[PDB]
């Protein structure tokens, strides 16, 4: 296939999610999270490089998006990468 370098960023289409480390990309309620001001509490996982995003969830974003809503929303919760929409 056609070769090509990648790394700059997710270059996503819906939005621009900068590449951030899982650590700071965590969602520790009171764990003193270090989430930046350019991360999506709903797409925090998308901010993880295909290299890390896998080391955390155990798969590639491509496969993750192919999972079940509950799974995609369940894993993040276990990886501290989920926030959830205002309940109250």
């Amino acid at each position: 296939g056609s070769s090509g370098s990648s790394g700059n960023a997710v270059n996503w289409g819906m939005r621009e999610y900068k590449i951030y480390p899982y650590e700071l990309l965590l969602v520790t309620t009171r764990g003193r999270n270090r989430l930046p001001k350019d991360v999506d509490r709903t797409r925090l996982e998308r901010h993880l490089s295909q290299e890390e995003f896998y080391q955390v969830f155990g798969m590639t974003i491509s496969e993750f998006d192919r999972l079940a809503l509950w799974k995609r929303n369940e894993l993040k919760k276990q990886a501290r990468l989920f926030s959830g929409p205002s309940s109250g």
